[PDB]
């Protein structure tokens, strides 16, 4: 009975010993793919408060010495900080918590030049902004957004919204309400432009995931009145319209947006982040309620993903497109995917 | 058969695992909560001596590079060192364990000024002798008993009795033979006496356990012929009957010692230290064999209160109230505390 | 039903995750306990592109900074360099791997004197080559092979050549066509000679099983044009030759080569080791076709060894139902990963 509270509590926990049985990484336990992961720990935590989520977040906390990852001109090596400055807010407790490396990293990607703002760099992925591709929307801004607050200093946001603004701009399709996922695949309109099997633009499940999931842990913790809030409030329900409508069949979105009959089977880690931010936005009042039915469909489906041992499975591996995945195949971000859209389904 | 020794090798073997697979800490690996969980550890193998026990001995000795916590004047930050001088006894290596932290810790713990041995804290928990809260007699004694015995240096035990006998002097209540937690339980007669629903003394049963678990650990392997080893053994002795006289029907004590009623399930790990102090005491012969079906009736209870994966549940946190799911590592420690006197009877 | 490609892929899955799960080492995590561990891992790896023994090899290399253990002078000590020489060459990826901490220990190891070398040794295990007892043929012969593939250093093929050569003339007993573990175990006709209850030479199970999954390793990665590699084909024909020979009716060794009735039950880490061996020689045509019974009996007599959690049981210690090692773990992961391509 996958809507039943304690079927839902029980298969987070069961995806959290899974995955924590199983670590792995990128390039190194503090990279993107563990803040992603911890992210979704951190959000399972924050509705259920059960001891062993904080328990986890503790544990690679100190292991990692509550350092980010160590090129500081790449968002993806502070989306661990997510985690620590959790950890600090909601464990209360002297001589334990060290925000000092974040502080460090978020002070040289913002205020410091880099080759990419530099713009000197002249490849395909065209990395000449700070935040060239669109998943680093979810790795960065929510942690900028969390430090900002709980260090009293509004200031970081407002260097946070120059560079979101920058993606945005480059790679926000105002047609079709979703981001291409970097420089390749906007279209110039002709016949060498990058294409689905069907002809339609590049849109990629997960990659869109990223930036509507990070929308929402956004403006779950951005000032009521801050400046600019209303900018990210349109552009989340715009992406949310979207992501709804173009929902399959059978409640899992495909890795590919505009040409899921390319695949056989939905994909759970972009579902899942899809999940979390339109429960997010119905739980919040921003989305309107009669989208319930949907939300819950793609939630029965990715439940029906977990193999008995707790494995979140369906999920495509690390890329930056859409590719096909398994039902075996797993990964970190689509365990913490999947305990973000638990940790939203459970308060509706 | 909760009784049988397959059933009983098979639970704590369960019980190690599935805490192996969920580490937690209050603050730090090296904490009194893994002192304790790792000091279970400890006497399940040298009962068992299953080499599983031993793997993880070593693994988060070497994890932690021999260190104690590092607050030199807290008890709590030595507890850890029991499973160091286990390993150091017991894994037959030379040049493998290194207890020269340790070392470094007890001679500037019991040797070197601090706060609160100075007696000038003015808060209300009263932290004006070293070992100032009951608990801190499970983390500090049984560790300078175990390095006095391995470095054979005597004045060790004399300068922990000298801090232990401070702690039995505020907070052991003669008349009910059970230890209050620090000064603010201790009755003076006046306003703000804490006192149960019931109108009872405060005393609480892992409070409690941790002291009378203490003493089961102090007296295995404090010498025989000891000056002081009396006291210890009429203490030991008089918490025994109580804790015996006040267990609930269904054989778990309940957080509140004198006041079972204000909870309406038992707690594992306080009635943990309890059985595993009562039964090595029956083992030893400082309790009467007569008192076996209390102990057993102890144990059954907690072994039915183990997940199917080997959880320990019904433990309370270091609170939201204890439940069925709830564990932690000085829990699965107590646990197998039991299990490993059980297990001899 | 052990011979299924399914079966066999999730219980090696199931063996890694049970392994994962309970870590071991004799002194520490980069000793030749998980070297050997770790080698079945990546051999895992090698036959099933499974993401999660490549997570694990990832895993331990980044926990031990691609850290061989300390004693330059010892060969146990580099075994866990094949799972780092693995990862290097199979995960592509920049500002990685590290080889250099294995480089620097290859470098002293094999080009700078010891007390080893030296043979001022004079003890019973007569410490007075580099490679003094036979295990060490397993533990830095395939590292150091390795190494000089993707460096493109043959020079370090000859340097091990060297020191092989030594334990082979030593130990290598020519009639039996088994190694002795140490001089201890050769015979010198005196009364000082060690016997099985039997009157038989001794020859370890585990100890044979490391020389041979050793060859089967390196003749794995040794350009087949080595001026030295008829030696180390003709060495590996012969003791399978007569491992096979000597395999008990259900399918386990025993601890003991020559003296199995000394025991009630077959022995899984050293069978397993034998059974990646044999199985690598028939699947690379050195071994006949027809032997193909004796070492599926083997594998299924393991299979039947390992609990329904994973636990592969029936290892001796550095033995009974529930005795395990790593570095059992490893030599299961080896025969499965090599029983998986008959």
């Amino acid at each position: 009975d996958v809507f039943n509270e304690d079927y839902i509590k029980t298969s987070m926990i069961k995806a959290l010993e899974w995955q924590e049985a199983h670590p792995i990484f990128a390039i190194h336990p503090t990279d993107w793919t563990n803040g992603a992961y911890y992210t979704g720990v951190a959000r399972a935590h924050h509705t259920t408060k059960n001891m062993m989520y904080m328990a986890a977040l503790k544990n690679q906390a100190v292991a990692n010495n509550w350092q980010p990852y160590t090129r500081l001109y790449h968002a993806d090596d502070v989306a661990i900080s997510y985690s620590y400055l959790y950890v600090a807010e909601n464990e209360k407790r002297r001589n334990f918590s060290d925000l000092e490396p974040t502080k460090k990293f978020l002070d040289t990607h913002l205020y410091e030049d880099n080759a990419w703002k530099a713009g000197t760099n002249r490849s395909k992925e065209d990395k000449t902004i700070l935040w060239w591709w669109c998943d680093a929307l979810f790795m960065a801004p929510p942690v900028i957004n969390l430090y900002a607050k709980q260090s009293e200093q509004p200031e970081y946001l407002d260097e946070m919204h120059k560079y979101y603004m920058e993606t945005y701009n480059r790679l926000y399709d105002k047609e079709e309400k979703l981001f291409a996922r970097d420089s390749r695949f906007v279209w110039d309109g002709d016949d060498e432009d990058k294409k689905e099997p069907n002809g339609e633009k590049v849109f990629w499940s997960r990659g869109n995931g990223w930036v509507i999931g990070g929308l929402a842990l956004l403006l779950e913790d951005m000032p009521e009145d801050y400046k600019h809030r209303d900018f990210y409030v349109n552009l989340y329900k715009e992406m949310a319209s979207r992501i709804l409508e173009i929902q399959p069949e059978d409640g899992l979105w495909r890795t590919s947006l505009l040409s899921p009959e390319s695949y056989d089977h939905g994909e759970v880690s972009g579902s899942a982040f899809h999940t979390f931010a339109l429960a997010w936005g119905i739980n919040k009042g921003l989305i309107d309620k009669k989208y319930t039915p949907a939300v819950k469909k793609a939630w029965k489906a990715m439940a029906n993903c977990q193999h008995d041992d707790g494995r979140v499975g369906w999920v495509q591996n690390i890329g930056a497109f859409p590719e096909p995945a398994s039902k075996d195949s797993y990964q970190n971000f689509g365990t913490g995917a999947f305990l973000l859209a638990g940790s939203e389904i459970l308060k509706m």
